[PDB]
RNA sequence: GGCCGGAUGAUCCUCAGUGGUCUGGGGUGCAGGCUAAACCUGUAGCUGUCUAGCGACAGAGUGGUUCAAUUCCACCUUUCGGGC
RNA sequence: GGCCGGAUGAUCCUCAGUGGUCUGGGGUGCAGGCUAAACCUGUAGCUGUCUAGCGACAGAGUGGUUCAAUUCCACCUUUCGGG
């Protein structure tokens, strides 16, 4: 959520930046017009209501000095000083306020929502390193890489999956319907392994590791989602909503798609001290995906899925110079020195704003090469969404509220993370096992782990 | 679900039997005499259906021999004689009565399966017969040091420790909700990693389940109470196209049993292999609506947690399921004793047993700290009832195989046991065997820095 | 946990009044006439809206009652108490 | 991706036929005969009901035209052919 200091020209901003910002992001303008419109409609009826309170304070104040001496006419926006009354005929004119400032409530009531409902979907400020573009495949700026990026190996992380035998998707489509999947034997160790190793990269950073729900209310929801997470992202859960078997009423949830919803609705509403307000989040989390705006993609494989583990990077900074900027250059090159221990060859590639949601000030996500499959794919989403949900979340720094800016950028997807190591590291018995993750695994495991399964596509 | 045919007295088995575990188990009867007239009503119809189409098909043969508007009789007898136009008016009178009699056979399919579905396993001897727990629960053993106590609840310890924040799990989540933090999340990452690790080498087979499961599978592997005060539904789209607006509801799991019975569903299982192992690791879900006011400040029974699970699929032949289900809780046994943690074995009674299950052994804990005994495993022996009901085969006359399941560890219930058993006055020393999976700093111990 | 209670949120702090737009003892600190201390006056915070600005007006938990509520009442947030 | 065409499911292989409860030519696994192979003859998978048992009847993806649909049109899913 923007300022609304911004959209008031008698303020320091303007709507004609906003208006740049919103075909820049790609998203149809118009919005911030009626933004505007309902604005100025709010600030009327809120000076019509004033005054109409003014005068009613007004009525009364004749009422009671004319009162303390003894014991039929309109003239509504001529509101004098005016003692000249009878008690009858000032008593009359209390009736007739009370509509106007009733019919003035409900005009109100609906434009604080009106005007609320089009700055919920009001994209952030762009940073001008951002690439203005909708064409994320042609326009995208990649900015560095490493490894190894020039070699293939001829294995999809399709068939290794089947061939390793730790996996069994055509029972998980009978369970979970479609997509769904029982992650067997030595994959589950792996994946436990990356979680182990992980983790201890970010407690060695100084990250506080955090087990969140995965599921949160609605009000809080609605606040830390636009509307497409909603309609093609998030599965909605419905609860008792009471404990009591006398109770028959419900409550609606839904599941998260990343530790990043949880993380930022955990200091909701508060004061943060700026004597220590660089705080570190390691959120640990599955995170579910309803994935709608996909279909037929990756639809063998584990890449794409419903369902997941992945660890996040959420930080909490203060807004004060380009330091939240420079800790999010300090968290991706984090994130770069993981990638790089791990051992696997990566690029860095800048989103275009046509594909940048509306939080996100700037984001850089991390594209990982597939020897196996001859491609990139995005293994990582470093994103800095600034005050934007802070101001929604209403998370404070005397005097002129200022709010502090809040990152999100995820570790490890812990079932791409598992493709990529999976083509990466094969040999002709098996895959082998990285030197850093041998510490983690099983005797047995800990050389490699073997083929017990030929290729999952015979012939005929 | 039970086989349809020990409620037919022409077969092997009686519906007395049945009504006495029915009795036994104190669930209200007569649901089996619903079940019996429901049975021989679908034993009249199928017969009258049977005779109506051997009669149609009689018909055309007479229609297809005499080919090579006379109204006539009475509505089988003999056949011969009759015109192709006298048969031909009696088919479509015929069509009305086998109609009639496929709705009442299709009301009266889904009516018999109504009542089977809430019809519970047979009992085990052993098993002992009453509704209180509290009395009547045979105790079977234990081990540790079940007599001391320590003066520290798991729920001031978790806020001394610092790796819980409630007041905000209860704003994200609405009540009962949490936020595991720091040294917690280690401690239970170590648990995870052992108990995997402890199966694995007793030769399980390590499964991450789906968490969720489509609607018609889990109504054959639930009761109604299930749903009604445990499983969350969740509604998804049903189909990942922008122009379906179409629903299809769904639940979330609340063990790792449920994924890994339907794992095996509708199959061919062979003997030579048939002792299956598996340890499915899955987060579980309740909503736990039977309670209310029962353990609200600490984290021992919430509607969100991880827990590690045996599930072993073997063959029914002899008393080696039962064997078996012994080598399992022996196995869970080792395990405890292993983490030195003080506990006894409690036999619940056959009125707290659900449908499922023959013979259900819940080991409980001692809390030191709490002065109390708690439940953390449940060892479970759920036989052929499910698996009829899945339809899990083994030449001829069919055999269904023996289902079993059996919670490893609840790695939350789990965490406020070791949370009291083993505090000092600077903190919790980490078990020896818990040592080789924490970090260097939390090795020691996990100190406490917030009191109480 | 239960009642019966009190306090309570947003005018510098505190005790307390009072249905008349508020009053008073008393207090920390602020500006200064005035004779370190003493005595007098005067001032006091946040939000919203109006003006370029000085400035003014509108808000005091959600509501009810009244022309009018800080007080009379209801109910909520938190806090203490006669207590069990 | 959408078009002019391909198959399906529930009758041991296949070929084709064919509105009368199917037919025929030839080839895998049991059984039997004559005497390694060939040849000769019968059978075949599952479900449900009925007699206590022999055995028989009912079911072949759902639904219309026909008395009768492997056969002729409609629909479902999956997998396959040239583009
Ligand atoms: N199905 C998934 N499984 C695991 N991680 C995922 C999945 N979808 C998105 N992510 C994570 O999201 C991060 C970046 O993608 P993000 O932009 O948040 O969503 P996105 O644009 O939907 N990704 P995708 O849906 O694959 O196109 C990746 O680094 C992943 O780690
Ligand atoms: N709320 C819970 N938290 C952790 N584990 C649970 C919970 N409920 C059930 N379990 C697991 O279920 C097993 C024993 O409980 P169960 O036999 O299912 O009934 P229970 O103890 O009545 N359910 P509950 O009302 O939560 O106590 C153990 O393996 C537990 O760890």
């Amino acid at each position: 959520v923007l300022d609304l200091d911004l959209f008031r020209v008698d303020k320091g901003g303007d709507p004609a930046l906003i208006r740049e910002t919103q075909e820049k992001r790609f998203k149809d303008p118009g919005l911030v017009d009626q933004l505007v419109k309902a604005d100025s409609e709010w600030r009327r009826c809120r000076f019509r209501a004033d005054n109409l309170n003014k005068l009613k304070n007004l009525c009364s104040k004749t009422i009671g000095e004319k009162m303390k001496k003894k014991e039929l006419s309109f003239d509504d926006l001529t509101a004098d000083a005016l003692a000249n009354l009878k008690v009858s005929q000032i008593k009359k004119v209390r009736l007739l306020i009370d509509e106007a400032i009733l019919k003035c409530d409900a005009e109100r009531i609906k434009l604080e929502a009106e005007r609320f409902e089009n700055l919920r979907e009001i994209g952030n400020l762009l940073h001008p390193s951002v690439p203005i573009s909708n064409d994320e495949d042609v326009d995208n700026k990649v900015t560095s890489i490493w490894g190894d990026c020039t070699v293939r190996k001829k294995y999809s992380h399709v068939d290794l999956v089947v061939m390793v035998d730790g996996f069994e998707g055509e029972k998980g489509a009978v369970v979970a319907g479609s997509r769904g999947y029982f992650l067997k034997g030595v994959l589950v160790f792996l994946e436990q392994a990356l979680i182990q190793y992980a983790l201890r990269t970010l407690g060695s950073r100084g990250y506080i590791p955090i087990y969140t729900p995965f599921f949160m209310r609605k009000e809080v929801m609605q606040e830390v989602a636009q509307l497409s997470q909603f309609d093609e992202e998030l599965y909605k859960v419905i609860g008792k909503g009471s404990e009591k078997s006398d109770d028959n009423s419900y409550d609606e949830k839904y599941l998260i798609a990343t530790s990043e919803q949880p993380i930022a609705a955990l200091h909701r509403d508060e004061w943060l001290r700026p004597e220590d307000l660089p705080i570190k989040y390691a959120g640990l989390s599955t995170c579910f995906r309803q994935e709608v705006g996909s279909h037929g993609r990756d639809t063998r494989g584990i890449f794409r899925v419903h369902q997941f583990e992945k660890i996040e990077q959420f930080v909490y900074s203060s807004p004060h110079d380009n330091k939240s900027w420079e800790m999010f250059e300090e968290m991706i090159t984090t994130a770069e020195e993981f990638y790089q221990s791990l051992g696997i060859p990566y690029h860095i590639v800048n989103i275009v704003s046509g594909s940048l949601n509306h939080a996100a000030s700037k984001k850089l996500d991390l594209e990982a090469w597939f020897p196996g499959s001859g491609a990139f794919r995005e293994l990582v989403s470093c994103s800095n969404c600034t005050d934007y949900q802070a101001r929604r979340l209403r998370i404070r720094y005397m005097d002129k509220v200022e709010f502090v800016h809040m990152l999100n950028a995820t570790m490890c997807a812990t079932t791409r993370t598992i493709c990529a190591i999976l083509e990466n590291y094969q040999t002709e018995k098996g895959i082998t096992v990285p030197e850093k993750l041998k510490e983690f695994m099983p005797p047995g495991l800990q050389e490699l782990i073997p083929f017990v399964k030929p290729a999952p596509i015979e012939q005929e």
